[PDB]
């Protein structure tokens, strides 16, 4: 596969969501660029609806895993890029503990030069004034590590890992999230061993926006396999 080929330069990346949270309707379009090769994401996002009804970080992980930076003696267990540009899918939810969930469906696939993250979300039993409805989240993201399988039984990968957003109180939100991935495409992917990915984010404003927004800088670095007998 050479899906990988096509992350080697600076790529465009378009991000739209649609999203109905407890009937609370709202819209995001993201734009910005990924860099594979160092692992790095930048995007502004704007809520093009007019305010967001659910803070900020709980969207983080929702609104392009193609973009993480696998060491080269790990390339063979880049599923993302294998499945381009064809594309995968992306499904989650996320249960946020005491609280309502999310479900999410994204394609992300190639459209023209650009990578583009399309997802429809729906969130269901949040309290209204919870940690999201509430807006009682801080403004940031914890780093965290989560832990890749194959899912050969549908020729794709799943994972299941917490996020922990801070709550303006300094208690902890557990948001748990299960996911899985499939190709859309019918053509080869690659089916990795175990890993994790590795991330870290950095949230932030632009000074000349007056719209609901959020500049994003983001990090992904695959690991967790091991290694010894490299001489070609």
């Amino acid at each position: 596969s050479k899906g990988e080929e096509l992350f080697t330069g600076v790529v465009p990346i378009l991000v739209e969501l649609d999203g109905d949270v407890n009937g609370h309707k709202f819209s995001v379009r993201g734009e910005g660029e990924g860099d594979a090769t160092n692992g790095k994401l930048t995007l502004k996002f704007i809520c093009t609806t007019g305010k967001l009804p659910v803070p900020w970080p709980t969207l983080v992980t929702t609104l392009v895993l193609c973009f993480a930076r696998y060491p080269d003696h790990m390339k063979q267990h880049d599923f993302f890029k294998s499945a381009m540009p064809e594309g995968y899918v992306q499904e989650r939810t996320i249960s946020f503990k005491d609280d309502g969930y999310y479900k999410t469906r994204a394609e992300v696939k190639f459209e023209g030069d650009t990578l583009v993250n399309r997802i429809e979300l729906k969130g269901i039993d949040f309290k209204e004034d919870g940690n999201i409805l509430g807006h009682k989240l801080e403004y940031n993201m914890n780093s965290h590590n989560a832990y890749i399988t194959a899912d050969k039984q549908k020729n794709g990968i799943k994972s299941n890992f917490k996020i922990r957003h801070n709550v303006e109180d300094g208690s902890v939100q557990l948001a748990d999230h299960y996911q899985q991935n499939t190709p859309i495409g019918d053509g080869p992917v690659l089916l990795p061993d175990n890993h994790y990915l590795s991330t870290q984010n950095a949230l932030s404003k632009d000074p000349n926006e007056k719209r609901d927004h959020m500049v994003l800088l983001e990090f992904v670095t695959a690991a967790g396999i091991t290694l010894g007998m490299d001489e070609l």
